[PDB]
């Protein structure tokens, strides 16, 4: 149980994010929600936290490609909240192109949301962390913050680089109350990946569930999604008393990938 | 909780395998209990097992050295618990020395137990896994399965092929209901380590706990010990459905010993 | 021997860089050098590189943390040569500060030169080495790539960044006849480092020796630097022939540091 | 050059530790040859190295299964050379099958070779390597000593072991003057490597080539094999004064097989 804590998590109208602040609320912790979506949906997410799972929940638009923004974004968190004692760096977007063909837009893009608003947003939770002597950053990276896929340069530059700055955070504030650790999912049938999956089946003529079976036959050995559900039981594992001295880590959830 | 789950514990009157057998009986698994001692302490603990918590426990007299020995305790293991759905592979030893001096059949009883009895003992469980389309396989490592240090070849050695080892079962057993994971931890204050600390603190001439504070502070960036009762929690989270698409891994609780 | 190629080192006006291009050219290669400094030392030094060694030299300037004169620097470079056989991105720069005091702007230039500007500096050359398939992109990333360190978030986020961008640059050109892996230095005592050395050395109120060697104790368990003209070394055997099968991996010149 | 240096080889009668004696007595090393095979072409193996490259070599069997025998193969090959500078274990077996049906023989076969006589050998050499003030040990391992594949449970522990072993030898004697790294090769086209394309042609029903394709496809970026001359060459590069520091490390020569 997290009764009491105070959370945020970037990202979270959608996807992975939306099960983590899910998660959380149903531990206890009161949550600030963020990102792009349809406001009705946003709302509805936003009160409906609120009225199954009895705590506090806000919303807060802010673009974390921007590092203002991010700083900004953190501190308002925190001012909703009452403080600030688990922040889930979850936002993030992909683009598949070769490197020579890679948009240097999607680059500067991935680049500013994947890696940068990760740093930026744990610069600014940090000092409330310390001052309190506990907190947990949780950092949303990938397999492929540990190994590579063909084009996906940027994707793959920008979570090695999330994995990297979780270590750092972690020895930074190693024995303070705080831990800093990386979740590192497999394949997640997400918008993210939907759109992976379209691609492939246009690529080989086949329809989409044949593709999504292709997908994973290729990265992923258990043959299975990992589900967003899943990814929520891992952070609330990461933020209980148990986790308490595993900071600076990967947790691999990935059907295998990596072992191989 | 893990109501109805048939456990197995190697070297579980000590350390923490103790705290495993502890834990996943809190959490209502059955579970047989393994290793030496004194005869009155392990049977006081299988007995209070079932009397704090209301499971059945077993303890099984095996030398894990003995591969045929390892393979007919989870043979008796399994006889007795009416199933496995749950094996942890936690016995292990430990000798210090340099390479030149290493000896001989402290090289020989270090991967015969370290490693050698995963193996055995993963192959005689896995069947009973595969029948029933379920389980969990967690060997505990070490930081010494991902970095090594000096004056420890044969650990290092055996605890970086229980992290193989840990991949290709999972690989093997990938989509089936298994998963097979390794808990690398790093300092937790049991008799293994207790004994380092000594020979510490007459190096040094020091007192013991200012040896303990040397011990981390060369290691693990929180200067503080993994408790066993963590490391429970970690093998009650890998036996979760939210780690259902955890598998072939490695889950460190180290203070941050290999973030560094 | 290098005899015929045509090579080009981001920031081998100092340092590191330096030596490649040095060793490059004792190998036979034409060469391209880069960087800041002294007007009357760089031309000193592209002349003498032909002088010493009977190939050609040129020095083109470029700030490589502008992504566009990064890619102008690769053409006029390829232009220069006649050819572009092996890219060494090594530019690279430090700033010391903790996550919370570290500065935004110093974040910025940390990952536009250490990692962006590899991106768009492979970008460009790959084309010409896809149309005569051969190549070499040498990325010369650090032990902090691999692991970090406290206070250096940012180049250790870009240096892992650099180590997964290795690896998809390798999966995408795969079999081409192009390679590329990261070159992964401990402690060389270029001006990088002595600045951190000063500091130290302010820091503990100690002679400036005494402080390289404290800063080698910690984290380099040779107690000696690794060597310029070691790399240079290194270098030229990913060049070569034997190394025409690695591909997208890591290789340490570490003394030891992540061993342990 | 290797002018004077005293090299031992084992497993040098056939596949890659043939091309490591033929590179290292090549560059001018006196060489120590072992393993099993035709005594006809041993001996012509033999005199043909000292008639090639004007070098002394010497064929010493031994069963390095037997730790005992492995002891004394490193005394007798030390006596033979008038030193010991440069140790290559390379001696290997493979087995495959799945874990419950992996033969306990067979599993004790593999640990003993592939990693107990890494062991033996690293502990008789060392006293002579650390007399000297200079050594060279270089430890073949595999892409399977970072990763796994199914079926192969004893040879990705063993080679995961060695890893280990790796940098523990590297840690024990840093800045003496002695390096050990492992080397770890991909797909080598070999007798043990011909053995699983003849089972994979029998199990698909295609001919040995198309085999040979499908086992480079599944694993190995680049769909070419690596060949025992450049792993001869990358010998001779960890044997090089360039690589005085690169210690305690894994040179992956895979075509890709570890980036993804
Ligand atoms: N789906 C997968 O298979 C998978 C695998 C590994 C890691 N990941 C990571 O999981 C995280 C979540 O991804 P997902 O699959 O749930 O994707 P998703 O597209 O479903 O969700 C992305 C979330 O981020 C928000 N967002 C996007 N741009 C933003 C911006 N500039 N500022 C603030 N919010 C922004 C979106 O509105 C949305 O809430 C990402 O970091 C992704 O890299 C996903
Ligand atoms: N303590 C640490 O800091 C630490 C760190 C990393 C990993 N580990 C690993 O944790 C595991 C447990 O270690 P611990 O620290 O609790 O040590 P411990 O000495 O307290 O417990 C060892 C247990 O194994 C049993 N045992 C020993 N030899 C055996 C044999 N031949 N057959 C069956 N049982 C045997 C002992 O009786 C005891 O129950 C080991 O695998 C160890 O390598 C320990
Ligand atoms: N010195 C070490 O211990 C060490 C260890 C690991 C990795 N590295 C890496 O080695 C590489 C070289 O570092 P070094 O130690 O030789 O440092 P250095 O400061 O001696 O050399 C840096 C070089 O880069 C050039 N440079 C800096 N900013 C630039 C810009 N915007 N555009 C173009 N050129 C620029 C400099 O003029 C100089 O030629 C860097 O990538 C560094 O991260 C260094
Ligand atoms: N071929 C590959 O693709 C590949 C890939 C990665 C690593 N490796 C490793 O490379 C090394 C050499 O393998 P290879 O492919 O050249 O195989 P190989 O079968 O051609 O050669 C094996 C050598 O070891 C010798 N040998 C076997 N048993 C021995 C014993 N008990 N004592 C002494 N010598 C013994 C053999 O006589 C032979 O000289 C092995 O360690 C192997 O694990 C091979
Ligand atoms: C697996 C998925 C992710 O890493 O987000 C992908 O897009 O590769
Ligand atoms: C940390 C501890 C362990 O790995 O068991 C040790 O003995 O090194
Ligand atoms: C070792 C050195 C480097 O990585 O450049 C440092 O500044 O940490
Ligand atoms: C690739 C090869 C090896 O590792 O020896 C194999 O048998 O898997
Ligand atoms: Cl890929
Ligand atoms: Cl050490
Ligand atoms: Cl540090
Ligand atoms: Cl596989
Ligand atoms: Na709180
Ligand atoms: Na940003
Ligand atoms: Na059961
Ligand atoms: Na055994
Ligand atoms: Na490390
Ligand atoms: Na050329
Ligand atoms: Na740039
Ligand atoms: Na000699
Ligand atoms: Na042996
Ligand atoms: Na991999």
């Amino acid at each position: 149980m997290l009764k009491g804590k105070k959370a945020v998590v970037t990202g979270s109208t959608s996807g992975i994010g939306l099960a983590m602040a899910t998660e959380l609320a149903k531990a206890g912790a009161d949550v600030v929600i963020n990102g792009f979506g349809q406001p009705e949906d946003i709302e509805r997410e936003r009160s409906t936290l609120e009225s199954k799972f009895g705590v506090k929940a806000y919303y807060l638009n802010a673009d974390l490609s921007d590092a203002q923004a991010t700083r900004d974004f953190i501190a308002k968190a925190a001012e909703a909240l009452g403080g600030l004692d688990i922040l889930v760096n979850n936002a993030g977007i992909q683009h598949t192109a070769p490197i020579e063909e890679f948009p240097v837009d999607k680059w500067n893009a991935i680049i500013a949301l994947n890696l940068s608003a990760v740093f930026h947003g744990t610069a600014a939770a940090l000092p409330i962390m310390q001052k309190q002597g506990w907190g947990r950053i949780i950092n949303i990276a990938s397999a492929h913050g540990l190994v590579a896929s063909v084009n996906k340069s940027a994707y793959v530059a920008a979570k090695h680089g999330v994995v990297g700055l979780t270590k750092v955070t972690a020895l930074e504030n190693a024995g303070k109350g705080i831990t800093c650790n990386a979740i590192c999912p497999g394949w997640v049938r997400t918008p993210l990946v939907e759109k992976q999956i379209e691609a492939i089946s246009q690529q080989k003529g086949i329809d989409i569930e044949a593709a999504a079976r292709e997908l994973l036959a290729e990265k992923q050995p258990s043959l299975q999604f990992v589900t967003p559900e899943q990814l929520g039981g891992a952070a609330v594992f990461l933020s209980s008393a148990a986790a308490d001295q595993m900071t600076g880590t990967t947790l691999s959830l990935d059907g295998g990938w990596t072992a191989r």
